[PDB]
């Protein structure tokens, strides 16, 4: 059941909890996410990257979501364009039926970022679609964020607040700038979004490594990081990496333990279950559980 | 573009070629099958087992197919219930939008098989849906097949003609009973269906084995078996095992060559390609290519 992204995030903003934004690239991922939402009674914020959209076809991406909505008509669902890179991409998503689009111009200077973002906002808003943007600079400047939000009229903002991600990659340990987050929150007074905050739960790790996987290069932030960010004003937490690892861990396991197995269901059923549980735990962690 | 099963198979029956009936259990399989049909200009006979329907949900199964039809409006597509086991299952498939249903009561005695098949036919025909049935007994008796088809009004029949399958499994290496096939074809004068005729292409077997797979128990039949079957009057060739081996082979390979890989696209993109190529080759082999 598709609704504006802002309808879900404004509630989270007002009531001070976080909503996991879960990516999907096919049916297996989508089904697991919906079942998680159903079992935890949590609103659903579903994300599709530009790569995922090319992979599925925007018609199949939206099509599958609409089908799942009819299964669980009681669950609020926002279909979100994850990291749109062009106005045309966001435009296509809007026409396709997305209820939320992100335009990422955070790698550009303030003025150009504001220009492109404002352009997307005008288009999306005219079609009743919510918009997300990103802003940094190194950590974001709260007063810059204030002006950016005011002039762009974006619905939610992803501020650079400690994660090594996108145009704000750094060398060393990621650290949540809590006070900076609170300042941004106070000055903007809109839902805030957290990017590049992969948690890699212990059990998920262990499942992947047990299946012969290698995670050297994928180190996650503590659960405390996510909890503190939510207390700081974060209302949307992008979740993809954690889903992939749990999913593929099971795929590797099945391959290892039975060389003669080629029934897709045998691979992807456990994979779905693992992914579903990650989503469920994330919903409880962020506080979106029992919010329906 | 959904058309009734008999529309596609009757053309194959008249012109003496075979149409591959390809199973799918998710998006990846379905997409590869459609791309294959598009690239070989071949009609599409898509199959969904009761297990696949349980896995996907009949709403998603039909839903995805309808979406794919909109992508390739020029390709005739028959959505087929593979090995339905009850009247209710066939009925649910019909109400869901399937354009062809198979009721498998071949493990029952003639009278009971005919009775259930006839009931399914009455229901399906009333809804404009084609029906497939199966008959044996050991090899099928042509005269029995003649009476079965005449009294049941079934659209196409799967005769036990040499393959180890279902209620007609055996120990030795399968041999096509060509003259028996010809007699059944001669007496029934309807499209015939071949079950349990997996023909793993050399490259497919190699790919799966190279990836550390084990195929003990999946020998199958030579291409010539399929070719002679079509010459004999077979118009529908169930294809599932061959698709899954090609698909999983690539999945295993990706898992083997990079332990740090958990991008689902990296796994399933090559998997789709492999499956697509199997379908394309099968279409050319059976002679459905360039028939659109
Ligand atoms: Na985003
Ligand atoms: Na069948
Ligand atoms: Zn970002
Ligand atoms: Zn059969």
């Amino acid at each position: 059941m598709l609704v504006k992204g802002n309808e879900i995030l404004l509630k989270a903003h007002k009531e001070g909890y976080g909503v996991g934004a879960f990516n999907f690239v096919n049916f297996e991922m989508l089904n697991a996410i919906f079942e998680a939402g159903n079992e935890e009674n949590s609103p659903l914020f579903i994300q599709a990257s530009e790569g995922a959209i090319k992979y599925m076809g925007i018609d199949m991406a939206v099509g599958m979501v609409k089908i799942m909505c009819e299964r669980y008509p009681h669950i609020p669902v926002a279909l979100h364009l994850d990291h749109g890179t062009t106005f045309e991409s966001c435009e296509k998503a809007v026409k396709a039926g997305f209820t939320s689009v992100m335009i990422d111009a955070s790698h550009h200077a303030f003025e150009e970022n504001l220009e492109l973002t404002s352009k997307v906002v005008k288009m999306a808003h005219n079609a009743g679609v919510s918009v997300e943007a990103e802003l940094g600079r190194v950590l974001v400047n709260p007063k810059e964020a204030e002006q950016f939000v005011k002039e762009s009229q974006v619905d939610y903002l992803a501020p650079a607040i400690g994660t090594s991600h996108g145009a704000f990659k750094f060398k060393g340990e990621p650290k949540l700038d809590f006070e900076r987050l609170q300042e941004v929150k106070r000055l903007t007074n809109i839902p805030l979004v957290l990017h590049g905050a992969s948690a890699i739960p212990d059990n998920v790790r262990k499942s992947y490594l047990d299946a012969g996987g290698d995670l050297k290069g994928s180190k996650g932030v503590p659960f405390e990081f996510l909890q503190e960010s939510v207390k700081g004003g974060i209302n949307k937490v992008n979740t993809d990496t954690d889903l992939r690892i749990a999913f593929i861990a099971e795929v590797r396991k099945v391959a290892n333990e039975d060389k003669s197995q080629f029934d897709l269901r045998k691979f992807f059923s456990p994979a779905q279950l693992a992914l579903k549980n990650v989503v469920k735990e994330r919903m409880k962690l962020l506080g979106s559980a029992n919010k329906i």
